[PDB]
């Protein structure tokens, strides 16, 4: 048996870029699985093959991870495009790995046919009719279902934690003791509503040393129903696969809500923090009932208790590193359910 999973929308390659090095971590943990996997992407690499080179349906099981299929600036999108072809040419079911509530799944033919390169194409080539099978990283099917609303081959919705797919690799690591050089710091993108309202809230004017790491920008922030004065540092994306590092350089790191993932979805962000060596701080809003660690003091709820709980872990070693003791315990708690979440997983696939 053999299983290819491939990105819907971007080009595969190393760990520069998250949809790239999302795709390759779940290629790595299918196939230390003890399953035969290929990444299929635009062309062939350390990581991938190429679409050209393979036959779709020389493989048992198509997995998909998510991805947008707009076309910027109007012009075509490679990855997209190929991507789409390589799964309408499939004859099984399509398994979407549903990890970011904006990308559920949706037909790229609708976009394509009232562009002025529509000729290129065809629907017979762009237009995916094998049933999908939705595996939300969100535990609310709901939720889920409310996204592909408007999808209609997608047969079936399965919850499936996706992203602990870093803490279960095989040469994962915990973060070692590193010296501090920053109060607070988070990595990450800017997402405007929720998301963005609450990076204000917990990065702005706090009169911390907080830094934000990734693409996100200064710029981005300029909505007047959330105003600053004191921006944090903004220093750049780094690959994927430093991110826990780069995390360990903070007393702490913040875990932020954000509309439809509060309650629902834990994301990538809660396992690379709990697994550096900050201390996790969460956005109450974002696990109301402690789901994540059963232990007040790693939530916050405004402004106000960020800063407090940052002073109080700036001026007691003993709180920063018995509360760091206490996320890595339940984090190897959860690494020690391998097996079974490696089970879960197969079976989401029909394995
Ligand atoms: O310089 C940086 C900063 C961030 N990241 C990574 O980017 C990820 C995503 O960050 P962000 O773009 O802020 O999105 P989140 O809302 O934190 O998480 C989204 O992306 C995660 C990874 O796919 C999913 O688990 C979540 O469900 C999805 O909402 C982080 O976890 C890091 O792994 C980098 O690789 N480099
Ligand atoms: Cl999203
Ligand atoms: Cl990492």
């Amino acid at each position: 048996m053999k299983i290819a999973i491939i990105n819907m929308g971007n080009n595969v390659i190393n760990f520069k870029t998250v949809p790239s090095s999302e795709t390759i971590y779940l290629f790595k943990v299918i196939s230390e699985m003890g399953l035969n996997v290929d990444i299929i992407s635009l062309k062939n690499g350390v990581y991938t093959k190429s679409f050209d080179e393979v036959d779709v349906n020389d493989y048992d099981r198509l997995i998909v991870v998510n991805s947008s299929i707009n076309f910027f600036g109007g012009k075509p999108n490679l990855a997209i495009l190929s991507a789409q072809k390589f799964m309408a040419k499939y004859k099984s079911k399509i398994y979407y790995l549903f990890t970011a509530i904006r990308l559920p799944f949706s037909q790229s033919w609708p976009n394509v046919k009232n562009r002025p390169w529509a000729y290129l194409y065809t629907e017979e080539e762009l237009l995916i009719k094998s049933p999908i099978k939705v595996i939300s990283q969100g535990i609310n099917l709901d939720i889920a279902k409310a996204a592909h609303k408007k999808v209609d081959n997608v047969i079936e919705f399965e919850y499936f934690p996706i992203e602990q797919y870093k803490i279960h690799m095989n040469d994962f690591q915990l973060s070692k003791p590193t010296k501090k050089t920053l109060d607070v710091i988070y990595g990450g993108s800017f997402r405007s509503g929720q998301r963005e309202s609450k990076m204000v809230e917990f990065l702005f004017d706090t009169g911390l040393n907080i830094e934000f790491f990734g693409n996100a920008r200064e710029k981005q922030f300029k909505n007047p129903k959330y105003p600053w004065t004191k921006a944090p540092v903004f220093t750049g994306k780094i690959p994927m696969n430093m991110v826990s590092e780069k995390n360990s350089q903070a007393i702490a790191a913040l875990i932020i809500g954000d509309k439809n993932y509060n309650d629902n979805f834990i994301t990538l962000r809660v396992w690379e923090t709990m697994a550096s060596d900050a201390v996790m701080l969460i956005d109450e809003e974002f696990d109301t009932k402690h789901r994540i660690i059963n232990d007040a003091r790693f939530y916050v709820n405004n402004r106000a208790e960020l800063i407090d709980r940052v002073n109080e872990l700036k001026h007691s070693d003993v709180l920063r590193k018995e509360m760091l003791s206490i996320q890595h315990d339940i984090l190897n708690k959860t690494r020690a359910k391998k097996a079974e979440w490696q089970d879960a997983f197969k079976k989401a696939i029909d394995l």
